């Protein structure tokens, strides 16, 4: 290790956001404070003059943007409060209306964000598990905070990814949001403007660790079309990826990188298409790393050591 790397939170929870390749990696330190590495034309910060926010130990983190001009942070408090940490451009970053209306969650919650896509208005959808282990969607539509729909029952503590796009033929967001059920298996569930949410559950993976972390994102939408990718930790202790590509479906399951036992992820991508990921590898024990992939030199890893590890 490092003294820098022992700073990081050993599976802490990791979320990120981007534009194109302006990015920001959210984690939290080994006190429980929630800092900011960044990367403009080279990796910088993580440091403990970059803490956003304050959070429970193990807290879920996630994170979303409108480019980089909006960002926002979700975390947990000690009494398992949703919470937000929010950046806008020219304001400085601020704590944001969340905790206010005091949505308790499950303890062993995980968090999902999204702005919707396809509107300059700001409008956000949250989900995470409640006591009764439901995913409960949260929504920011301008008039404060409000509970929006509940997707039904999911295993306590799973991993939660979550995604958004507008189909250039729609006249609203898609959103996708996939979570483990109780059997361990991994689903999708899918909200399209005109059929709302659809009824069924769509299966992704047949079975998966106990509350593994799940992460996901889209790029390239059309006119019908999307691609998606979905990312998991999976039994042989590495991130696997499943596949949507427009036309052929969920038709392709692999391995991409080892992580160690445990490890979160976080995921962000931009057209090209570029993808980087974020997870623990084992890297000064505790560090973050990076995968990436464009067309340029496909699967490679990326920065060995986040900082504030180097
Ligand atoms: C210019 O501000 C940076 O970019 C913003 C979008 C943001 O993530 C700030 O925290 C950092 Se701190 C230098
Ligand atoms: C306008 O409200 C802000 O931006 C919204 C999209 C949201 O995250 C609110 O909680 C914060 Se509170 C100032
Ligand atoms: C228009 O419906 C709302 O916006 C959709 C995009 C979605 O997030 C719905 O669950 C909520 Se209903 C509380
Ligand atoms: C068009 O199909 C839908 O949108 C795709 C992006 C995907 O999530 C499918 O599972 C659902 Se249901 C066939
Ligand atoms: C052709 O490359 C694919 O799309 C890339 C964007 C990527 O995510 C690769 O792992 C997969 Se491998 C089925
Ligand atoms: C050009 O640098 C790459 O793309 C950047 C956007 C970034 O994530 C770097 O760590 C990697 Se290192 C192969």
């Amino acid at each position: 290790s490092t003294p820098g790397a022992q700073e990081v939170l050993f599976r802490t929870g990791i979320a990120a956001v981007n534009s194109t390749n302006h990015l920001r990696v959210y984690f939290q330190d080994s006190h429980g404070s929630i800092r900011e590495s960044l990367y403009e034309s080279g990796w910088a910060n993580g440091t403990a003059k970059n803490v956003i926010a304050k959070a429970k130990l193990g807290t879920p983190l996630a994170a979303t943007s409108k480019e980089l001009k909006n960002i926002r942070v979700y975390s947990l408090t000690e009494d398992n409060v949703l919470q937000e940490a929010a950046y806008d451009s020219g304001s400085g970053w601020y704590n944001g209306a969340l905790a206010g209306a005091k949505f308790t969650v499950a303890p062993y919650s995980r968090i999902g964000s999204v702005f919707l896509a396809g509107t300059n208005a700001l409008q956000l959808r949250i989900y995470a598990q409640k006591t009764d282990n439901t995913i409960q969607e949260y929504m920011w539509n301008g008039d404060g905070w409000k509970e929006g729909t509940n997707l039904g029952v999911a295993l306590p503590g799973t991993g939660i990814g979550v995604t958004c796009w507008r189909y250039t033929d729609y006249d609203g967001p898609s959103i996708r949001v996939w979570f483990q059920t109780d059997n361990l298996k991994l689903v999708q569930r899918a909200y399209d403007p005109h059929t709302g949410w659809y009824k069924e559950l769509t299966t992704i993976f047949d079975k998966a660790p106990p509350r593994c972390a799940i992460a996901a994102t889209n790029f390239n939408p059309g006119k019908s079309s999307i691609y998606m990718r979905i990312y998991f930790v999976n039994s042989d202790n590495t991130i696997w990826q499943v596949c949507w590509d427009h036309g052929q479906g969920y038709h392709d399951k692999r391995t991409i990188t080892p992580v160690i036992q445990g490890s979160e992820i976080a995921i962000i991508s931009w057209e090209g298409p570029e993808l980087r990921l974020y997870f623990q590898n084992g890297t000064y024990v505790s560090a973050i790393s990076e995968w990436t992939w464009g067309k340029a030199h496909g699967s490679q890893l990326g920065r060995r050591a986040l900082p504030p590890a180097e």
